[PDB]
């Protein structure tokens, strides 16, 4: 039984009026003339998956202008639940309150997995086009939805990384800190090796899944190069990678003290998408990049289902309007057995099993 959002209630959320909405199976077409309105609804849905705004927005920005809180409640059907309640509340205080079936979660990260979605947007092309930062963050979020252990390791890794970076400054002003520096190096190498091993594993699946879609769509060839920070290309034996990280951290101490940051580790790494053997960021055409962005999300979807045994809900934020007919048809074919939410400016273009009109932030069914 696939994931299915039966209902969402939004209160003081961005520009949406207070309302409870009920949805259907298959394609939920949401059309309207407002920008914020449509994608704000998608933002509220995606929030129940991730515990954050997909736009990258801070929580205080999600509260309705001049209000003191927002609140979102979804009801979801999944493999093991007829109807799970997920609640996300934020008070301008600065505390998120998140509950699943009435139990408050200790940390936001705990939300991950109760409600699976994959969100498509035209912005996904930036994952192809931009720097390592954008691709690490995409990669980290994809793996974390599947793998709680990886999420745990990344949290600790990033915590140790900032502790180390601030210690570098203390070691520069005063001296000393040699002991905490060893302790941090050891921890970075330990967490780093596990992060690298899991990343390598995911990217191998990404490569296999993405090459199939690309071959299907444009008959083009896909390769992925993972340049990891251990410089290894083996990534079986964790202790070998851990040792390579540790030695590298030791060898780069002079450079680290000059810049007051940490030059080696997975927080610096990237992966390279090759299209017909050429670097997709600097060589490929825009059409190719766009196609690659689509294959990227389709793969995400495929790996997510395969790994969790659950079939996610699909969010498509304004991704249909600039497509030609053959690409629309392809994408629609691929959403076949999912619940999906497709935002559009038009009612006619893609039909949809249920159609909703949004205006002045009220969503009404049929039109």
């Amino acid at each position: 039984a696939s994931m299915y959002l039966k209902e969402i209630f939004v209160d003081n959320f961005r520009n949406l009026k207070k309302q409870k909405l009920e949805f259907c199976e298959g394609v939920n077409l949401i059309y309207g003339l407002n920008a914020q309105g449509k994608s704000n609804l998608l933002e509220a849905i995606r929030l129940l998956s991730m515990g954050r705004s997909f736009r990258g927005s801070k929580m205080s920005e999600l509260v309705k202008f001049d209000e003191e809180y927002f609140y979102v409640r979804g009801l979801v059907r999944s493999a093991d639940f007829y109807e799970k309640k997920i609640e996300f509340g934020y008070k301008v205080n600065g505390n998120k309150v998140i509950k699943v079936n009435g139990n408050k979660l200790k940390s936001t990260g705990e939300i991950l997995g109760h409600f699976l979605t994959v969100i498509f947007s035209p912005e996904d092309i930036e994952i192809i086009k931009e720097g390592p930062s954008r691709r690490r963050k995409y990669l980290d979020a994809c793996i974390s939805v599947i793998d709680k252990n990886y999420f745990f390791d990344l949290l600790q890794y990033n915590k140790t990384l900032s502790n180390r970076n601030s210690l570098l400054k203390k070691i520069k002003e005063e001296g000393k800190g040699e002991d905490l520096l060893e302790i941090f190096d050891e921890k970075l190498a330990e967490y780093g090796a596990r992060i690298i091993k899991v990343r390598n594993n995911y990217l191998e699946k990404l490569k296999n899944s993405m090459s199939k879609f690309l071959m299907e769509i444009s008959n083009e060839k896909l390769e992925i190069i993972y340049l990891n920070s251990a410089g290894v290309k083996e990534v079986h034996e964790e202790n070998l990678i851990r040792e390579k990280l540790k030695n590298r951290l030791t060898k780069s101490l002079t450079l680290d003290l000059k810049y007051l940051s940490t030059q080696v580790g997975p927080h610096r790494e990237d992966f390279k998408i090759l299209i017909n053997g050429y670097d997709s960021r600097v060589y490929s055409s825009q059409g190719q990049k766009r196609t690659a962005a689509l294959c990227l999300k389709l793969s995400e979807l495929e790996i997510l289902e395969e790994e969790t045994g659950e079939k996610p809900v699909l969010l498509l934020d304004d991704v249909m309007s600039e497509l030609d007919d053959n690409r629309k048809k392809y994408i629609l074919k691929k959403l076949e057995g999912f619940q999906s939410f497709i935002t559009h400016t038009s009612k006619s273009d893609v039909e949809g099993d249920c159609c909703f009109k949004i205006y002045d932030g009220i969503v009404d069914k049929l039109a």
